[PDB]
Parts: C-alpha cells; sequence; structure tokens
C-alpha cells in the first residue's frame, strides 16, 4: 500500500516548473502527497502503485511542458 506508488519524472524543462502545473497533469491518476522538483528531474508521490502505472500509460507520449517527459515507477522513499 506504499511500494511503487512514487513516479519519476525526468527530461523536464531546465526553466523552473509550476507544481500547479504538474497537479494539474498528475492528479488525476491519483491522490498526490508529494511534488519534488529538483535540477535534472522531479518526482509526485501518489499513494497507491496503481496511480503511478496510469500516469506512466497515459503522459509518456504527451508533451507535457513542453517535453516528452521520461516517467518510471521509483524506487525511491527520501
Amino acid at each position: 500500500s506504499h511500494m511503487k506508488s512514487r513516479l519519476f519524472i525526468g527530461n523536464l524543462p531546465l526553466k523552473n516548473v509550476s507544481k500547479e502545473d504538474l497537479f494539474r497533469i498528475f492528479s488525476p491518476y491519483g491522490h498526490i502527497m508529494q511534488i519534488n522538483i529538483k535540477n535534472a528531474f522531479g518526482f509526485i508521490q501518489f499513494d497507491n502503485p496503481q496511480s503511478v502505472r496510469d500516469a506512466i500509460e497515459c503522459e509518456s507520449q504527451e508533451m507535457n511542458f513542453g517535453k516528452k517527459l521520461i516517467l518510471e515507477v521509483s524506487s525511491s522513499n527520501a
């Protein structure tokens, strides 16, 4: 009920990305606990693994922030 519930996001813009824009994109897949943006990647913590699978399935070919995002199930709990 916890494992595999975080979405890794790469290929974000170099310019600052709004957490509200990320929320708008990804909240339809499930409840979002955390949105964390780092220099070269970010993550979205959901509360269940199905949300992550669905986000990957549905958003991997979309242009979001002007990018085809790299989407994966994260192994991080940090």
